Formats: C-alpha cells, sequence, structure tokens
C-alpha cells in the first residue's frame, strides 16, 4: 500500500469540507466559503 513518506509537513488549521489545511486560522474560513456557497456535489472526501 502507500507506504511512503517524504518530508514533514503538519498544519494546525484545517477543511471539515474537504481536508484543505491553512496555516493561518481566518484563511480556513475563507475557503470554508467554497462549500457555504457552492455544493461539491456530494461527498467529496470520504
Ligand atoms: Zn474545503
Amino acid at each position: 500500500g502507500s507506504s511512503g513518506s517524504s518530508g514533514t509537513g503538519e498544519k494546525p488549521f484545517q477543511c471539515k469540507e474537504c481536508g484543505m489545511n491553512f496555516s493561518w486560522s481566518c484563511s480556513l474560513f475563507k475557503h470554508l466559503r467554497s462549500h457555504e456557497r457552492t455544493d461539491p456535489s456530494g461527498p467529496s472526501s470520504g
């Protein structure tokens, strides 16, 4: 299976719609709207 982690990169904030991560806090919100206005057309992320 997927066995290979090249480099390390974690994130404090994360999207609860698609999983998109964002360094800042507010930033995420600016992206979250993408779901508040338009629908992803179903569960994009498991
Ligand atoms: Zn998202």
